[PDB]
């Protein structure tokens, strides 16, 4: 029927101005726009932000998936490594969700773009590592608040205009006690390559979990954007990961940073760092990268 009243995120629709799409596609569809006053302690500017809504073809899931995530951004708070949700359109017309704007797009296009030949100068180690860094800060925080993402992966971290990373697409993400454990059909919208063996085999989610998705974050990252399993199609993914099959070290990448990746990947979740200690080892190796 209806959306409940939320007067704290309310933006009136009329301070709103929809601009050109910035992508469009399969759950819905984001388009830049001018908000006038939406920073309230500057009531008649009008600052670049965000918008997803639902496209035409949109189905009652993607309309309940979209206020999950409105309402998800809610909860968890604020954190400069986390997309920042500004505001919503929720009362008499389409739902519109606003966030910040992030001008270089998702972190795997940025990546490729900056690819040394055969904006686009090419990537330092120190910028991998911060890159890293940045994202498992993120991700602690998640953790602290009982959210788990459940989604991570290159495409859904976006990049500002001073290269910082944010954690967006909060589609998936869940309280760690809303997940309807050992159920056949729990975990079944997960892209495969990115997900724990156990959310599959035994159909729970974890902290830990997020933790082995982290793991395929970094591999992307070294690698400059390449894909997971280069050539393995996802059918028989979860065979060779039941054998002990991993991802080979990229090559603009140390051994200590992959030996982080392979601990992401430990079979036993328990055995996988925490986030706590993953920022804890990525800040003395940034340190030391700095200096
Ligand atoms: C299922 C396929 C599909 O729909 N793929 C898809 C979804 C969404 C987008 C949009 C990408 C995007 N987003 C931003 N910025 C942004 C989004 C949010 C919530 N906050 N900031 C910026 C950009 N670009 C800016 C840089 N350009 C060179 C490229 C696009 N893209 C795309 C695809």
């Amino acid at each position: 029927y209806e959306l409940p009243e939320d007067p704290k995120w309310e933006f009136p629709r009329d301070k709103l101005t929809l601009g050109k799409p910035l992508g469009e596609g399969c759950f819905g569809q984001v388009v830049m726009a001018e908000a006038v006053g939406i920073d309230k302690d500057k009531p008649k500017e009008a600052v670049t932000v965000a918008v997803k809504m639902l496209k035409d073809d949109a189905t009652e899931k993607d309309l309940s998936d979209l206020v999950s995530e409105m309402e998800m951004m809610k909860m968890i708070g604020k954190h400069k490594n986390i997309i920042n949700l500004l505001g919503a359109c929720t009362q008499d017309g389409p739902l519109y969700v606003i966030f910040e704007y992030a001008s270089k797009g998702n972190l795997r296009e940025y990546l490729r773009a900056r690819r040394p030949p055969g904006p686009e100068e090419q990537m330092t180690f120190k910028d991998l590592v911060s890159c890293t860094y940045q994202l498992a800060r993120g991700m602690e925080y998640l953790a602290s608040q009982k959210c788990i993402h459940r989604d991570l992966a290159a495409r859904n971290v976006l990049v500002t205009e001073n290269n910082v990373m944010k954690i967006a697409d909060f589609g998936l993400a869940r309280d760690i006690n809303n997940i309807d454990y050992y159920k056949k059909t729990t975990n079944g919208r997960l892209p495969v390559k990115w997900m724990a063996p156990e959310a599959l085999f035994d159909r729970v989610y974890t902290h830990q979990s997020d933790v082995w998705s982290f793991g395929v974050l970094m591999w992307e990252i070294f690698t400059l954007g390449g894909s997971p399993y280069p050539g393995i199609p996802v059918e028989e993914l979860f065979k060779l990961l039941k054998e002990g099959h991993r991802m080979d070290k990229p090559a603009n990448c140390t051994n200590e940073l992959y030996m982080m990746m392979r601990d992401c990947w430990h079979a036993v979740p328990s055995q996988r760092p925490t986030f706590k200690q993953l920022v804890e080892d990525l800040d003395r190796i940034l340190t030391l990268t700095t200096n």
